[PDB]
């Protein structure tokens, strides 16, 4: 599902620190 992605965004934004956490997640959505 979308929980899935948006959840799984921890994983890249924590790649890069943590600037933009919910905007990296947008990659699961597009």
């Amino acid at each position: 599902g979308w929980v899935a992605c948006v959840g799984a965004c921890g994983t890249v934004c924590l790649a890069s620190g943590g600037v933009g956490t919910e905007f990296a997640a947008a990659s699961x959505f597009l």
